[PDB]
């Protein structure tokens, strides 16, 4: 068991936020009589919302407003990446601890409840903890000190996650899939 402590990222790592957003974006396009495929919309949103709108909905009246309403509805039932809860469990079964660092406010906590993974986290750091944003290592150094982390892995989907982890003296994993993370961990 290579690491004891796991410092997670939510969006793009545990939470498939682009899936719920894609569902909302595709359904909003349909209101205007427009069909676009899942994979194109998903990739466009991963670039940015302005890119997705300029690409697929540049002159659709009230599109953003309606899209955001549909997205909020989708997020009544957020979607984790496939296999997340089983991986969290396998790690916890070996005595591992899970932490979460987010730049978002305390809505994070609602998402963890709705997806039934709140029980996994020893501590969830949100913006209300007052720390600087990644890639600044402040929040991960706080966790390292408070929880006396000697064997920690920082998992996130973006460069800033890796940079924060490195600057905090922790090993990192650039998340692409749950299966691949399992392969790296032998678990
Ligand atoms: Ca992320």
């Amino acid at each position: 068991m290579k690491y004891h402590d796991y410092i997670w990222d939510l969006g793009g790592t545990l939470l498939d936020n682009y899936e719920t957003s894609t569902a909302a974006f595709v359904e909003t396009l349909a209101l205007y009589g427009i069909t676009q495929d899942h994979d194109s919309v998903y990739q466009a949103l991963k670039v940015s919302t302005p890119f997705a709108i300029e690409t697929f909905a540049p002159n659709l009246e009230n599109f953003l407003e309606k899209y955001k309403e549909n997205e909020a509805r989708e997020l009544e039932h957020p979607i984790l990446f496939e296999g997340v809860s089983d991986l969290l469990e396998d790690i916890s079964n070996q005595g591992g601890r899970h932490f979460l660092v987010s730049h978002r406010n305390d809505q994070v906590l609602e998402i963890l409840e709705k997806t039934s993974i709140a029980a996994y986290f020893t501590e969830v750091v949100t913006s209300s903890s007052g720390f600087k944003r990644k890639p600044n290592p402040e929040s991960m150094l706080y966790l390292r000190e408070k929880y006396q982390i000697s064997s920690g892995l920082v998992i996130g989907d973006r460069p800033i996650d890796i940079e924060a982890g490195q600057a905090a003296g922790l090993d990192t994993h650039l998340f692409t899939s749950i299966v691949n993370l399992r392969q790296v961990l032998d678990i």
